[PDB]
């Protein structure tokens, strides 16, 4: 082959520094990049009207939490709208985040689209004008981008086409980001839907990650200047078998060790519909695995850090401090979990809200 | 594998019918899809200002060609602007085209962007919202589309990356079109730049087309519902070895036979910076090549069809008829070219001219 | 990519000449390259002993069928052993084939081996020292070779690995043959085993063929100096669905039209467990198909040419002429069929049962 | 996709155990697997005529080294012949190796052959019947195997065909080995020949290694049951720029971190023409590199351990005592280097006993 370096030693350093700040020991990411529609769903759930001020207010609640959260929050992913909003104090949101020590992030993909000739499989769009948008994003304080691709497990899925196409689009996305001084989060999300077991998800996860990394190589991506946002290796939600958190940990860590080169700065896990406490325990178990993990493994949770806070809010202005507190709490818990210092680990008799698929009711 | 019907019998018939209609014996394609920036160039070089009206009247000037052109033009590629323009008679352009018996085409790509880490190589964007766009274009009279990818020959180009990426993006575009009833014209354009010889161009052409058709296969593309708009196999514009028309025909056809499968309805050739006459002589030669050609070998020219017409016009509404006459003659000339029934009134056709590269000034 | 001529003009011409001779109009291939274990089975079924002497006689009988066979046989695929045996007059078997106007071929693969981590899939060995074997084989009268690869349709097969691998091994084999002056017959054989219907077989046939030609292109294979020996697109042997011959014909032609480039000199179909009649009938139908077929569509039958001749001989030298006329009959019949001239023969004792049950009735 | 366990957890256990035993901290591999041809070269140099007895005695000299080498040698690669030879005490070589705590390895490839249509590139053969040989080798005491694949850097090398094919063959060999309980050493050898600089060598290695691991994944290879035998990152033997061992180590470690998954048990570097001292200094530099290294970084030296021992021997039995001491010292010197605890007694000594390899008069 022949080389024509995409980045200079100076470009690589900036990307590497940013990537390292976000996942520094004890820190994770707050995913509060819910689209106007997604957020509308949540706000509706807690009986609050999906209004402009309301959205700007709920984001304030999170980004304006007391200094207690600072060493826990390394990065915050915002939606295009939020990025251009102001706080009560006047300060534009990206500033509030930076003053507290966090790196500003922005979701740039434009949704998933169906791939013809498959069984409900998709790919993601958003590459058009990405360079210009990323250029403008870096200008407006943003440093890391988010892009979501989704894969499904089934009898004939994920197919080779979905694996190939999704891997390629991720590499294209990452390439443009790196050119604009923006560290790209690679997010090949494998859906926990179905009744497949643990090994299956682990096999599929390994296959997927393998393709992903080879594509990044083809597109000449500076891996140090990237972060991996994968799904935890877990059994399907409908799976009848039960698994210990330590099994989940072992599955996940092993899968990553067989595919993710040590050059990748970090792995920020998705909650994948797990409960707040469950997400912590699993994360802690992961960091507690006796296997050599050369990358940082932390969190990139949305609902798993907001659930209780959203409820505590309920759209009530007076519940401000109280709701923020629930978030500060989830914050600390996860700061300890990414360090394997989060005590809550050995618990199951009253920790899993999925015993229905274990009961005779599933047979 | 396992089948998952990308299209129904009905959908396939429509694509095939449209496709076949475009390249019927004696018919070619007029490429009038120059974007605002490219059309400016033309009007600028002749001497008329880049006015919207000047562009509408100009394009009218082509599409209003008397019935003589009817059996010649099977399709016309339009740019978005032109699509919603009306002729002086009040009738919208797509309808005018149709009343003459031609099929309306629409360019859908958004230009080429750079592939980081390459030697000036690019890919093409346009996929975002392309599905909804095609559906709108179809309701509006468009039955086929055009997407231009470009590849270059150089000491280290085209590389594996550019080849894979361009063929992949093309397959994507082809899938989105076929879903919406629009026949996709696949354009893997290899530039004639450089001092490379005929054999080099033939070689890379073969490696490009091969990757392309493997790509269409993976994406489950309906070949019968597509068309290939490639470059003729010729030597580089700065090459020293002079070749006969027969030599370029034989090289072109052999490369196609080695890569393009029989199911592809037709091959619409690009001019490639060739003079109006050169294009007709070459095309004619390819059709006169003794080798078996199972697909249509016709044209999809732009400059080769409107060079003189544009000139004759000179922006003056009074130059109208003569300008139009130039076009008809190039339409007729080529109509016979794609049938191997054409002959320039020379002896062994028109000769070759000022090629400083095939002279003492190239050493 | 970057060229590096694998063959000189003369080498290409040699290969092309040979390939074209084998598939001249009205001609096909006699596949009599049964391995020691294969011919043993057929011999034992009729009670005849499996000795080199018995084999030499059986092969002798076929190889010297009356001159009426000359125009029907373009080539004969022999097993190693036979290439070195002589006819009763002391003349080397290949020379007996050459004398009759036929081309000599040799089996070169070393059989299929299990693929790990698959559902009983395989690949084919035989590469080691193949270039040396081919140089010698060429010296000894062989002009074309045969390499068999087996793919099986199942709920999840052929897998991406089996397809990729089998295509790669074929391309390596072909390359070696072409470097030693021998025409390689690409045999991507999909088994009729299973209860999959026609549609399923066509889809699988199309996916596998695309991969094959991409690999051949990747390994710089000269298509004109190759022959493709595939399966006709038919329903699985266990399929309950009844299909007419015209459907079988349309499916097979459609699949080839969509994947086999026109530069391929010819397609030599194998019988695939069909009866002698079925083989002639389906191939005739194939040559009747109203679609454009740029390549010679012929036969490469083993059982479809011998089954009846084997029942005439029955191990007794007395039945020499009886056996020979049977095969002469089947050759003449397929010669018509490969030209779409075969008149399907009426009830001739068969049409209830063919020849090889195992035997006829013994207690 | 869908899994089909190529190995049972127990087989996986055994493979993992072997791989770990080989590269235990402070241990490395002695590559004494020279073919009859290669060794004859070394013997000629010391006026020793290549004979069955001489070879057997030189191997015995090396293998009978005093017990200090035991904690240095985790394994020894042998050639077929040697596996069945016995030391003067009546016990077969494999038994002795094991007596000294070492694991026995065998070279299984059948050498390289040229790839058609490339700039003199090659691929490796040796797969035919490999499983049977593996079953035999295991029976006789071999626990791991060696397969050499050669890659060359130049103006247009390695080519995609060369990367693709070699990576694929390596994977096929690995699959076969693991099925027989033999730990396969993946050896994608990039030649130091040429005048390319450090940057190019590092860039090429990364691309090759990425391709290799993608192939291993595709073929379902158990990484924990394999080892990697790569070249160190160094400029070509014809390069004129001066590089320090620190730059060498940095380039080397970096490339590995970017491509080799943490699951790979160990990495055994090969001599690469380097002098004995150069090898130890470089291996040590590598271990002293401040970058995170998840896998064991050791050696698999042949000439970098035998050089002075052969010379010392000089074909004189008296020099037996002498020769053995030279070996033990290099081994002890490398046991330390693979632990980053080695130090040169001032200068080195390369140009004095050889003048180096590449291109003095190269064959």
């Amino acid at each position: 082959p022949h080389s024509h370096p995409a980045l200079t030693p100076e470009q690589k350093k900036e990307l590497s520094d940013i990537a390292h700040r976000i996942v520094a020991p004890g820190k994770g990411i707050l995913a509060a990049d819910e689209s106007t529609g997604s957020i509308a769903k949540r706000l509706q759930s807690i009986g609050t009207e999906n209004t402009e001020e309301n959205r700007r207010f709920y984001r304030q609640l999170l980004l304006t939490a007391d200094d207690r959260v600072n060493p826990c929050i390394g990065g915050v992913i915002l939606f295009h709208e939020t990025l251009y909003q102001k706080a009560d104090d006047g300060r534009p949101f990206p500033q509030v985040i930076k003053s507290k020590g966090g790196v500003v992030g922005i979701k740039v993909d434009k949704g998933v689209v169906p791939l013809a000739g498959t069984n409900g499989e998709t790919t993601t769009q958003g590459l058009d004008g990405l360079s210009e948008r990323c250029a403008q994003y870096k200008k407006d304080g943003a440093d890391f981008a988010k892009w979501r691709c989704v894969l499904k497990i089934g009898e004939h899925t994920p197919s080779a086409l979905a694996i190939m196409e999704n891997a390629n689009v991720l590499a294209r996305y990452a390439s443009i980001c790196q050119q604009n001084g923006i560290v790209p989060i690679v997010q090949p999300e494998i859906l926990p839907d179905g009744d497949h077991d643990l090994k299956r998800c682990q096999y599929v996860t390994e296959k997927v990650l393998a393709a992903v990394y080879k594509a990044l190589s083809d597109h000449h991506i500076y891996l140090e200047g990237t972060l991996l946002k994968p799904n935890m290796v877990t059994p399907g939600h409908a799976c009848t078998q039960k698994y210990s958190h330590e099994e989940i940990a072992m599955a996940t860590v092993t899968a990553l060790r067989r595919t993710v080169p040590p050059a990748v700065t970090g792995v920020t896990f998705l909650s994948g519909g797990q409960s707040e406490e469950e997400a912590s325990i699993n994360l802690n178990a992961i960091n507690k695995c006796p296997l050599l993990k050369p990358w940082a493994l932390t969190f990139s949770y949305g609902r798993a850090l907001q659930a209780s806070a959203l409820k505590a809010w309920g759209g009530k202005k007076e519940n401000l401090k109280a709701a923020q507190e629930e978030y500060v709490k989830r914050a600390l818990a996860n700061s300890l979990a990414c360090q394997g210092k989060y005590t809550p680990s050995g618990q199951a008799g009253a920790a899993a809200s999925e015993s229905l698929f274990i009961s005779n009711h599933a047979y």
